[PDB]
């Protein structure tokens, strides 16, 4: 139900081997390990959990964007990009979370669907 | 070689039928137009052309965004989101432009690969 | 009434010296050359236009991305950015176009506002 | 030294009583907090901090943009956007944040200037 996307706005590619890790809100309010991996050649990272593990919760998608820029030799702004977001079942059931890298400056989009 | 993508920043959602219009640069600068359709469910617009076709040159891709937001009862500020660049050999050889829209925003960003 | 701002986004600065042509769409519906300027050492280019010459119509401002780019001796996938947009169609207002570069990607934003 | 700007992305305006936090990196490891407030008529936050506060360190300006969105009775999709970097490394720099909010997708970036 959750697919990370990143692309690279400075060579207009996917960011490949870009390190990602996902955590969901604890009831003491601190971020647990939940699952990660690194998006592939397509800029891509499936598989990072299940529907039946992906319940309702506040989840944070962490992308290791300096070591990305450091990797290309390029001095980057932001130590990594946050996402946080909540998981509704009420919504949509499907969640892409994409993100688009540039050295000082990234966006980041939600495509929700059935 | 070439696909066109656009997504909807205030439903979180694919641009669905939303009008795209290709055209090429001509030898006495006016654009002819070279290709065109409506986005799928998945907001994605393929089978443009075809690499014989797509020869190298100077592009334009026109979204109407207006007719988009109009349709949703939203007011947008666009009266479309244009793209224009070079298709070129040398690069990668395959575009995708994806378009990220709001009411009065948008961004834009290629993903060149091969 | 109008004033465009550009920012880099390689960089974490404002884009400066970028060339910025407006057109208006006039009755034959071709783009008439209406202003032009180069953004300052802010990133802003201020004094495109006046309340009077700025009337009701359909307006491009024309961002020369890859002069930009190129000038810097970087090869960028955009020939420009262009923002088309009605402009006073209910009464004068004031419009500030925002573009936020990348060599292959580029945001772009209005803040209008109601004097 | 440190500026935050937020804008508003579905109505072409600045988005205006942002609530932005402020924490910094402790010798620990956990954010404390640094300096908070609300934006302005303008989008715009000043006056968060002062040169001498605002030393070397690992800063994260957390944009509740949830709130915004809701206190707009509009239902979003992220829970705040979280800026996080390290500043002043090579002496002190002035940073402005600015962030473009969509109700499903933001972007942000950096301006970077050396007084
Ligand atoms: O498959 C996608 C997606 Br989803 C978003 C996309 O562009 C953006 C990603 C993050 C933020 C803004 C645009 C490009 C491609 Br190709
Ligand atoms: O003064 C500004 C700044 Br700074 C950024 C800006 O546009 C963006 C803000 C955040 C992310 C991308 C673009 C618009 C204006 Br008027």
């Amino acid at each position: 139900p959750l697919m990370v996307k990143v692309l690279d706005a400075v060579r207009g590619s996917p960011a490949i081997n870009v390190a990602v890790h996902v955590f969901r809100k604890a009831a003491d309010d601190t971020w647990e390990p939940f699952a990660s991996g690194k998006t592939s050649e397509s800029g891509e990272l499936h598989g990072l959990t299940t529907e039946e593990e992906f319940v309702e919760g506040i989840y944070k998608v962490e992308i290791d964007t300096k070591s990305y820029w450091k990797a290309l030799g390029i001095s980057p702004f932001h130590e990594h990009a946050e996402v946080v977001f909540t998981a509704n079942d009420s919504g949509p059931r499907r969640y892409t979370i994409a993100a688009l890298l540039s050295p000082y400056s990234y966006s980041t989009t939600a495509v929700v669907t059935n």
